[PDB]
């Protein structure tokens, strides 16, 4: 579990021997991933949520759903993304939070967060602001998601 | 003209649920901010990263570039270690430009390069994998990983 993995690798980093990751700590995300009864998409457009939930289905045995709870606010922090993750994390029991928004200021394009129940990021993925490269919106999720995915060795093909 | 001007404009928009998309502007400020940085200071000591990193910003701003000399191991025992290294920077130097690289989230979440501005708001950044799922020299990655957060707010190396 990663609460294991957690504590082994907090205990190593102090004794300056983090001296690179460890297949355990893979193996611990995948699993919290794949084992997700309860996965929340901190959206509102149903969209994204269908190009989400779409890829989810394929690797859990997941109720999933989008975030009842607007989330517009989280433009207003250092990090929309991430708080759009925290709201669901805080408002509800999900066991697994999917969360795409800004990386940070206007303009530094988007970040996508996968997320456990206390607010953890597991995996992640950016892509440009639309100003920069012009691309379908599902398309731009559809990439970010297998590639937050394929950077943790979940592959969905 | 500046990010305080494009932030203080995309919250106003935010408030009513009013943003819809980014601006050219917002990009602008970016570039801006980013070439005509005065101090930019890596958040490493390692002189094989710092050289990576230097080649690359050394050619599209006129800044002095620095190491950061305060070792940064202890940001692994924190939620999101790239940005908290970042933030070493930032609170113990006048840099106006920071390059950051580090773990994205918890152990085995890979790595996250940010570019953050001299108040730690963040500009622009990039994920890599773990080197558990994908083998590969250090210094190409950090190359990678700095062109491809470049690029993405518009700036080609």
């Amino acid at each position: 579990n990663i609460e294991n993995t957690i504590k082994s690798a907090y205990e190593e980093s102090l004794n300056n021997a983090r001296f690179g990751d460890k297949i355990e700590e893979i193996d611990a995300i995948q699993s919290t991933i794949k084992s997700a009864k309860n996965v929340t998409v901190a959206t509102s457009n149903e969209k994204k949520f269908k190009v989400v939930s779409d890829i989810i289905s394929r690797i859990t045995d997941a109720n999933i759903s989008m975030l009842e709870i607007p989330t517009n606010s989280a433009d207003l922090t250092r990090m929309p993304a991430l708080n759009k993750g925290l709201i669901a994390v805080d408002s509800s029991d999900a066991d697994l939070i999917i969360t795409r928004g800004r990386l940070g200021i206007p303009g530094s394009g988007s970040l996508l967060l996968i997320m456990d129940k206390k607010g953890r990021i597991l995996t992640g993925s950016v892509s440009p602001s639309s100003i920069i490269h012009k691309n379908p919106i599902d398309k731009t999720v559809e990439l970010e998601l297998i590639t937050a995915l394929e950077r943790i060795g979940i592959v969905v093909k």
